[PDB]
């Protein structure tokens, strides 16, 4: 069986003083199409393969191609994936929950380098023999994630730095906890990064959380992000503040809102300020199909 | 929801004295696939995104890729589109009605340069930050089209030439009228082009029309195209003559026929002669799927 | 109508002493998606167009694109195809029946160069004006195949070497015969290749066959491949031995097994030894969707 799904988004993206002779406000947009092939068996083992075709404004050649494939096998709550996998640091709950605006961005997300699903081809040639293996297990409320990524599987293993990651998250109705740890993140020796997060659903309508990170070799150093959101009917208000250890950095912060126009259609905007005083704002729509 | 549609065509394309050591007759073919994602809402606002994958004989690398995305939002007869848009000069009725043969070509089409939907990627890098905005409105019988195209939206607007176009068409059962005007067509300063056309359905079976163009900076100068077609059951006969102002040009003319083999299957051919005495002929089939 | 189908495969591929500083065992995988557009008519003539998108581990740029299109028209058992066609030497029955393992490979397959359906784009630019024409006819039990491939159809025909091929196969319940002949195979002057094969289904469960080849200009020379397979319920055992004329070559051989896990899911492995003593092994799964 083959299924197709995806989303489109478009809106205005403002970057204060973007560059000499550059427009500060542009129309930023993205089209993402996922092609998923699945083979179900009467034994209860499902086999699947996925490809993504993603276009973003500014992409080279004004064209769209598929990325590298991901393959998986699922049985009884357990999923093993191979190829272009999702990694543990990128898949754990809570770590991206401060994101806002129609481009789902936040200075409060981790300021470290690590491997993650590659949405597009890479013209440099760096991903040509990249291969990962990931294992996920969802007991019930609990999620366990493991990932191993070899950036160049054809070369002897001792000559290349491989990335190993582990993560887990747990949730009930009001509290959620998550933690992740990755060694040699991004294929960089000694870039060992870690995440610990917690969130409290202080009503059916609002949630407050705190994420803490060890950003490994990044110049940001350790980081803490405090965020919260509150839903008023169809509109959600979101905010966050984040601090990093880097000397002289400003406190980053963001305020935004989402409006659920209809099932699958979300109008969102945000105004944010970064660690170097960058001022960014956006307003747009995402529609799922 | 995602839908796929498209068409294939293949046949023989003859170009008299094509080139030293070149074959005059080749097998010319095209495959076009459209991927359209749409999100309908109970408020009556539809959101959509489209991608095209088009291959033509002779294409570089013997491969096929997607082009740049187009996004739209539709409500009550009004459609706003962003990204890789259809432009007013290219979307107005009547302007391409002299086309014939299985490759839908005519020397009687406008001999000017203007922006239009880009079916494929562009390896030169010229379309990488190209972004347009188009608005269409269909009252009933009346169609209004507006388009604005910025060839490089990231650079300050005063440093780049933007294209602005407007068009309208009107039809009843027997008469149709259309007009279009575009300033700085194709992003070329002072290339201001215009179109005025009219057609008369002088029976349920035949139609005669006249298109007039101001080709802006083109060397062709002003142009007039007289064309007509007549349907005899499943076969349609078409013809046209066209004249341009360029000094010494020949009168161009074409004669062709279409046969409706079945719903979605059309067999067509044509013999045409250009403004420089070029002699071209074709015969092939188009099938829609 | 548009349909999508395909398959994914992944497993372990071992090549003894693959190279200095290279891993002998890698995870080898492939994703193949076929996009087929078809237009059926009430006259009984079907028109179709197909595109393939195929990704393999190690592919340049870690991306996936479509190949060049194939078009066909079918009526009463007869199929005419144009563009990126299947050729007679590659489509005849029996010639690939010694293949084994999850990558469907065999040293017993013909060791000659010939044109065949091109699954992917070609970055060298060699296939840009490649165009073929193929005709197949299936009486009942009998299959006839004809193919003509011009590697560069835009250049005068006398300046380019074209490939011409013919093949036929015949089968009843127990015996099958096949033969193919191709002149100027692969667009190489005087590379004339030939195939004769026969197989005997010596039970409902087992089959033994013999393929003989004239490999044209290849250095392998003539070749003979003896193979057989036997099914025990859901598991099939396969083996082959092959000999070529090249001076000093070793006898190649292979042993493998397939397990039909479920409809559309096959687990397969093999251990093989080549003409130069290469030792290769694999084990993996293919799933169709
Ligand atoms: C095979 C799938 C298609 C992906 C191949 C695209 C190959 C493009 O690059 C060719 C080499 O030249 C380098 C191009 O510049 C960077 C392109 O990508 C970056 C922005 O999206
Ligand atoms: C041309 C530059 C402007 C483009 C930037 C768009 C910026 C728009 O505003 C950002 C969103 O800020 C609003 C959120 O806080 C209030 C939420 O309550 C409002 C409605 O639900
Ligand atoms: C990213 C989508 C795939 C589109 C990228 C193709 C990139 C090809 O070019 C790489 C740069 O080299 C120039 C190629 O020559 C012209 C190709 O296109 C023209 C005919 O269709
Ligand atoms: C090898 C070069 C020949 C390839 C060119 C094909 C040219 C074929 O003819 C063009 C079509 O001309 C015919 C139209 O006018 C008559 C219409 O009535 C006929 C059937 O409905
Ligand atoms: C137009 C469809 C996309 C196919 C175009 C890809 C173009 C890539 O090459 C650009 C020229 O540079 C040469 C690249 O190196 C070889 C790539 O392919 C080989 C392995 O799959
Ligand atoms: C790390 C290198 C190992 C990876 C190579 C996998 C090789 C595995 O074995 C190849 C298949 O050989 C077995 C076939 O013959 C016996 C068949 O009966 C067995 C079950 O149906």
């Amino acid at each position: 069986m083959i299924s197709l799904n995806g989303y489109g988004r478009f809106g205005l993206q403002y970057v204060e003083d973007r560059g000499v002779g550059l427009e500060d406000t542009i129309i930023s947009s993205r089209l993402r199409i996922n092609i998923v092939g699945t083979t179900e068996t009467d034994q209860g083992v499902t086999f699947g393969a996925a490809l993504a075709m993603q276009w973003d404004d500014g992409d080279a050649f004004a064209g769209t191609a598929g990325n590298a494939a991901q393959f998986w096998t699922s049985y009884n709550g357990v999923t093993v994936s191979v190829g272009n996998v999702d990694t543990a640091f990128d898949s754990v709950a809570l770590t991206y929950d401060s994101e806002m605006g129609y481009e789902a961005s936040s200075f409060g997300d981790a300021q470290s380098s690590f491997f993650a699903y590659n949405s597009k081809y890479d013209a440099s040639g760096a991903l040509d023999n990249y291969n990962g293996i990931a294992v996920t297990y969802s007991i019930s409320g609990v999620n366990l994630y493991l990932s191993y990524v070899d950036p160049d599987q054809t070369v002897d293993s001792s000559l290349v730095t491989e990335e190993f990651g582990i993560a887990a998250d747990w949730s009930n109705d009001m509290i959620s906890l998550a933690a992740a740890y990755t060694t040699d993140a991004g294929g960089i020796v000694d870039n060992d990064i870690a995440f610990v997060g917690a969130a409290y659903k202080f009503n059916d309508a609002g949630t407050v959380g705190l994420n803490w990170y060890d950003n490994g070799l990044s110049t940001a150093g350790d980081q803490v992000t405090l965020y919260g959101n509150y839903a008023f009917g169809a509109t959600t208000v979101r905010a966050y503040v984040s601090d990093i250890d880097r000397a002289g950095a400003d406190t980053a912060y963001g305020i935004g809102a989402d409006y659920q126009f209809a099932e699958g259609v979300k109008v969102s905007g945000s105004v944010q300020s970064g660690f170097a005083n960058e001022t960014v704002a956006d307003v747009g729509v995402r529609f799922d199909f």
